[PDB]
């Protein structure tokens, strides 16, 4: 749009925010996907169909050239400061789930454990292990590891803007051996702004460079943390007339 041009930028407009609230509704169907919900998911899908014949018909609208349709507001209930209810409003937790075929020398009695580090205020702090599972190139670690975040703290925020957890996966020397550093796995905490849960599987890192098999891990909030301002848009939902 040519920026004196009002009306092509609340085309604009109405496109991005039906595409935002699109986002929304596939986000929290996965969320209630991967929680067993079968209801909540299905329900978000539905959702997601209606603004995706919204954001069709505004599409449309400008591929010829008829008037934008009308629009009002109304509401839907997310309900995004309740998924994950487990966990604390303060609470941060980190799930090692599992390796998957290290490109070791051992086949069995290759050991191996995880080292976490997560930032904290004043970089950095937060630094802890899982078990040493024993015999095996593809681990089933389960260990969960919780943490204190300060939602309120910009410099809290900062860290869930820019930074990461750091996972490094060692394999446990024997007698008078010391530990080698397998590989190591960076994840960015930043799709927890929007969603509730990180969960992937990562290839494990040298440089620069693939060192071979990969890392699951989880990181869960009890919402994102940016729930306050994605509230104010479920509070808004743009819905074409009729």
């Amino acid at each position: 749009c040519d920026p004196t041009d009002d009306i092509c930028e609340i085309g604009v407009r109405m496109e991005e925010q039906l595409a935002k609230q699109l986002m929304m509704c596939k986000n929290t169907r996965d969320h209630h996907k991967a929680m067993g919900d079968v209801a909540g998911m299905n329900r978000f899908e539905n959702l997601a169909l209606t603004v995706q014949k919204d954001l069709d018909l505004v599409r449309y609208s400008k591929r010829k050239n008829e008037p934008l349709p009308k629009f009002h507001y109304e509401k839907r209930s997310f309900n995004i400061v309740h998924c994950n209810t487990d966990l604390t409003d303060s609470e941060l937790e980190i799930v090692v789930v599992r390796g998957i075929s290290y490109n070791v020398a051992n086949p069995k009695d290759v050991d191996t454990y995880v080292r976490v580090e997560f930032p904290l205020l004043n970089d950095e702090s937060f630094k802890t292990k899982t078990n040493v599972i024993r015999d095996t190139s593809s681990p089933d670690y389960d260990e969960r590891f919780k943490v204190d975040i300060q939602r309120t703290n910009r410099q809290f925020q900062r860290i869930f803007k820019r930074h990461g957890v750091k996972f490094e996966i060692y394999s446990r020397g024997g007698f008078l051996r010391s530990d080698t550093l397998i590989g190591t796995v960076n994840v960015k905490l930043q799709p927890l702004e929007t969603k509730c849960e990180i969960h992937d599987t990562y290839d494990l890192m040298d440089g620069r460079k693939q060192v071979g098999g990969k890392l699951e891990v989880k990181i869960r909030v009890r919402n994102p943390i940016l729930t306050k301002q994605m509230e104010h848009i479920t509070e808004k939902w743009l819905v074409l007339d009729a």
